[PDB]
């Protein structure tokens, strides 16, 4: 047996959580693999997560490398796991509050969010095709950090797949599933057309731009930038309920407030104006996944 299963992984150190899932450093032979553990009760969004991650054609650098879903009996109750690649430096939030980043360093978590994102969203048509995924609770504590500085998306447990044959959504929707915080507009005041699927990848694109923010505050030139802060810190409290919310994004029209000081440098003007591009309360004006890659890797080979 060459494949990873559960019976040959050794829990090592408590490593946080999933929305759901308790997660674990687990040693498989000799290597570090992240192991989310559910009970049984747990068991639909257990196997939601392992449909989500086996989808055909997802792997890709900056995708959470999903190894294996499997069940574990201790002899007493049945554990249901999810094994994935090991990130040292676990989540872009952990990251962000500890380091500030460099102009490289912002852009490589940038486009690399960006990269993983446009693949998630990409349709592939045919033989061995990919459907499109949206992902619904992107944020900065659903996203990796790599000992490369590269990022990638992770916690696809509430994600939805297109099929563009039928024209269908594989599962039945609920409203406002994801993180209140990070919440489109159109979400937010329930105006979300949920019959059609592009209204899933542009929700995702807002969330991205907020995570966006998030970084561009982190990026220290000349040993200035701001602490860290999660978007809304100056707007809501925390734990913001949905009303909370929308009061402030819909109805007061605010959004995380881009300093002067973004301006002085060519990659935090680039980075601010994709930001504005991605938070218009009109989904259909955000710029795509794949549009925010090509315009970083353009500004990554300048640099
Ligand atoms: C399918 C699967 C298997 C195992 C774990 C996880 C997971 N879910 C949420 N997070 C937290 C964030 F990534 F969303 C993780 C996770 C993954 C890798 C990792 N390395 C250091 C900490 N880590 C946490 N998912």
């Amino acid at each position: 047996g060459h494949m990873t299963i559960a019976r040959d992984i050794v829990l090592q150190e408590s490593i946080g959580k999933g929305r759901f899932g308790e997660v674990w450093r687990g040693k498989w032979r000799g290597e570090e693999v992240a192991v989310k553990i559910f009970s049984s009760r747990e068991e639909r969004s257990w196997f939601r997560e392992a449909e989500i991650y086996q989808t055909v054609m997802l792997r890709h650098e900056n995708i959470l490398g999903f190894i294996a879903a499997d069940n574990k009996d201790n002899g007493t109750w049945t554990q249901l796991w999810l094994v994935s690649d090991y990130h040292e430096h676990g989540s872009l939030f952990d990251y962000l509050n500890r380091y500030t980043v460099t102009v490289e360093g912002m852009i490589k978590l940038a486009l690399s969010t960006a990269s993983g994102l446009a693949h998630l969203h990409m349709e592939i048509v045919g033989t061995q095709g990919k459907p499109a995924i949206a992902h619904r609770d992107l944020k900065s504590k659903n996203i990796l950090v790599k000992k490369n500085g590269t990022c990638c998306i992770a916690d696809l447990g509430l994600a939805v797949r297109h099929d563009s044959a039928t024209d269908t959504i594989d599962i039945a929707p609920n409203h406002r599933v994801g993180t209140k915080r990070y919440m489109a507009p159109e979400v937010l005041d329930d105006s979300i057309n949920m019959k059609h699927f592009e209204s899933f990848k542009r929700a995702d694109i807002y969330a991205m731009g907020l995570v966006f923010w998030e970084i561009a505050r982190r990026c220290s030139i000349g040993g200035i930038h701001e602490d860290y802060q999660l978007p809304y810190y100056d707007l809501v409290p925390s734990d913001p309920s949905v009303e909370e919310m929308r009061k402030v994004v819909c109805e007061q029209k605010l959004r995380p407030n881009i300093p002067n000081r973004w301006q002085s440098c060519e990659a935090l003007r680039v980075m601010a104006k994709i930001m504005r591009e991605c938070w218009y309360a009109n989904g259909a004006a955000r710029l795509t996944a794949l549009r925010i890659k090509k315009t970083l890797s353009q500004l990554s080979q300048q640099e």
